[PDB]
């Protein structure tokens, strides 16, 4: 038998970061889950049970702290790019380390009108993620994400002119509801190094925001033929605002509300025109996928 | 052996309902997740197979839509009791009827500025609850809350002059981090009967508005000496902006940060006033609950 | 405003315990995770910020852990009486403790037939639970219970009989599936203190092993005329096995299976009789409560 | 802009079926849940409104249940191959199907000593899932995988001679808990198409059992140095005892009990060799991960 691919590290560090302004007296939280994965010349700890070539995790969660304490975490792009190529840099048999990040909203709290100095709110399970892979020889790839974004339109949905055989039960409809939480991922053009994606940073707070913007926009104002035509909208016009993003992926559920038939009850009329009341549908799902990118 | 007390029904029955401005083309949507058990003269069910006391659970979920299709649903405060009291009302052998109903959030997007008609975002995973418990001839007992409001303050949070014997590690402190996910509980005056219920109506939104107002601000604003004491200050003052309260309870987990000590790596400062870099503790956490009432 | 009631302490602590034979060389571990509130003259750490009154939970988290390092850990109903013990004892103004214990399973690995001495396997999600609540002059009151026992039976089950009127649809049936999720809870006489717990230390091992073989022979054996029937017949029995138990309580969701109807499709059945492929429902479910007692 | 790539079809699909033998009376259930996800010449769905192309997500779900109701749904791969087969047989445009398959355990009751008919309990929530790739013109991939095995030694487990550097503070010991839980996953020698699925359905059932056999033993038995060497040596086994697997991978949380020094409390000593009450960590933690092949 011989090792074919392997890969370590240290899942599910929790890392909370607070900025403080000493002359303004504002201060900013900063708090993350974060992932790293290494992979090098490491066989022999598997195969011989050499502990020699292994950079322990608990090394690495330390690592993660102190780098988190001499830099910058925000935006998590230059961050996951810092803490992964210091692996590479610092040991000649680690090749490439994978890092994951998940930022948790800690939104400023407004209190009788205006912004609170050191107060915030959790106002949302959205996350904004990122993958960054960091290969010695080959470069930083980063792919950039929001996720947890759930929506809701009751209107201006429709779902027609789909293939109808013996397995079909589905009816047509022009009107219905459309509910999803959105996954979507920008990959970024491979980075050269640290110094590239440095002189990138500004771009990355700017697409993320423009994502999240298109995302919402198109939900909201299309009238959708399916959610198939609705994201291929989303992915079409961030590709087309930000020229360094190679591929835009979504990954959407369709959350089913259905109708709920209620004229068995003295001729209660709740359904096509005069539905009202819904039932919500916690599984099974529809679940939609793409990857658009550029001619 | 005796049935000393039983209580049955339908419990996570999810609904929705939406509302349609013919005029002005605007939709509102509403969803729940109700539950509602019983109780009355059905031991036999129990003792003696005897089901012909049995309002199927089934039949439970049936009212359940028919009640909303025919009623408003807001505030949930008005349909719990509209929904408890139909149950007492109908079957004579039922003489209490306990209903659940947990609001989920689905907030107007805001698109270019302006609200959308028809489109709606999950802005939090806070819920608006409510228990009401409809008791034949002891009228209408409604407890409404707020519950999953994460809050965290990073700085102005005090914890210093407590109890110091053999079982005591923990260090006084003048300035760390305080985080918690409010469950704020305030327990309205019995109601005689459903038109009692009716003429406070307008005084249900207003008051859990005031309630999410105060924990919001008092959190913000205290110089917290303990969360004790904090809580008690929130609790104080919902009390004196509404007479028909009863009583105000809280719960709230104490979710600990803890300082990371760096000093065993090149001399790293990140304790006491040079703490930056922090450990979110997934568990265990303080817990500290208080009912207050009138003198 | 004054503080009508007020309990606070420590949450989700989380403590495993190994105990080695040092002649068979035989291991076995416990995991358990534990709450302690307290309450007692503690009012002025709310109204006026003094915390001179508080044990912090901090410490109650060290309490926990020296305890379980100096008294056994099994059964969890004298560790729980043993802990809230301590509390009251201990300090004057603390007037009562109330102690919750999840116990996880860590069950002994077989190998090759034969029982492992230091292997384990988490064999179930289902929990052994305990309530103790320590009163200061009004001695120890343990409620014992198992939770998270699932189970499924296909056929010998039945709901006919029951209530029909215009909110119902469902149909009666002689033969459907019935599947719930245990919660079983019996409760003990009352304690005078820790010298009576500890003379009955036997028979909390043994009444859960009762509680557990009942309601599992019960529910395959039973045919069943309803949830409502079959949980009375539980009860019941273990009322007559253990004199020391004054009520059970059980709480049985109803995790309904629907049939599907395939007719539509080539005329395949897939009811009645016929049925062999079912959906699973996740949501609404029945939701049955009981507490017997004796005459 | 251009679609790379694209798949949709129904996640989430609960799925029970019961087997009766009519002579002997005994009961035998399924239940699983299933996700369908299709590929083929689907691009004009996205980028023109053309529905013409989707079979329904609803269609989907319409085929997960009757094709369980005329096929066997055991062993899963056989399942998952017949459905998936199906899709890109019955549709010229679909030229893929991706089939996921979660299997629940149901198993048969033991009442007072021997086996029930019809009663069955949830002991454990280990699962055994698949994934079948069915591509039109190139065969029938499968991974086969167990995971959610949750498992504990308390001795036997060492962890020293790893890498010290400036980054350590991680202690080398000889003796600790070891806990994990289980993702094993090994992957089929690509198939035909279903006639050679067939001709091989005996070793499905048999090579996931020597898979779960070899996982327990070799983690209770052997003396480990590292999650990395334990795994190696699982991974050597079931590659040497099942000639039609190409791979094995396994991913393992390494799930820390961290020691507690209590003795700033009397002296008491509870580290090294004193050691008996430990505390779980719940985060973070190790994750080793290794895809081992044939040389
Ligand atoms: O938007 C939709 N896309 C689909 O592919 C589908 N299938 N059923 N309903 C659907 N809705
Ligand atoms: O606010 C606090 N209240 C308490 O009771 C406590 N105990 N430890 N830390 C604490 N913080
Ligand atoms: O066992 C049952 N008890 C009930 O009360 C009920 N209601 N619907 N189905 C039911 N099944
Ligand atoms: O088994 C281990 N493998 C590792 O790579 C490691 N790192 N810290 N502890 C560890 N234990
Ligand atoms: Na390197
Ligand atoms: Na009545
Ligand atoms: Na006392
Ligand atoms: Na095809």
């Amino acid at each position: 038998s011989a090792v074919k691919a392997a890969r370590y590290g240290k899942d599910n560090v929790r890392v909370y970061k607070v900025h403080k302004d000493e002359k303004t007296g504002v201060q900013t939280v900063y708090e993350m889950t974060v992932c790293v994965l290494l992979e090098g010349e490491i066989e022999t700890s598997y195969t011989k049970a050499d502990n020699s070539v292994i950079v322990a995790t608990d090394s690495i969660k330390n690592t993660i702290y102190i780098t988190a304490k001499q830099n910058p975490v925000t935006p998590p792009e230059l961050f996951g790019s810092i803490l992964g190529t210091h692996f590479i840099e610092k040991y000649n048999h680690i090749h490439a380390a994978h890092v994951n990040i998940v930022c948790h909203r800690w939104t400023r709290m407004d209190i009788d009108g205006k912004p609170h100095p050191h107060s915030f709110i959790r106002d949302s399970e959205e996350k904004r993620n990122v993958q960054v892979d960091v290969v010695e020889g080959k470069g930083i790839d980063i792919k950039s994400s929001l996720s947890g974004l759930t929506v809701l339109k009751s209107t201006n949905s429709q779902f027609w002119g789909f293939l109808r055989d013996e397995y079909t039960t589905l009816k047509e409809t022009w009107d219905r509801i459309l509910s999803t939480d959105v996954d979507a991922t920008w990959q970024w053009k491979n980075f050269s190094g640290l110094q590239e994606v440095r002189s990138h940073v500004p771009k990355f707070d700017a697409t993320w925001a423009t994502a999240r913007e298109v995302t919402l926009k198109t939900f909201a104002e299309d009238n959708s033929a399916s959610v198939q035509a609705t994201m291929y909208k989303m992915a079409e016009q961030i590709l087309a605002r930000q020229q360094l993003i190679e591929t835009v992926e979504y990954s959407l559920p369709n959350k089913h509300y259905f109708e709920i038939d209620l004229s068995w009850h003295k001729g209660l009329q709740n359904t096509g025109k005069n539905a009202e009341v819904f039932a919500p549908q916690s599984d099974p799902n529809g679940l939609i996928k793409c990857t658009v990118g550029r001619s």
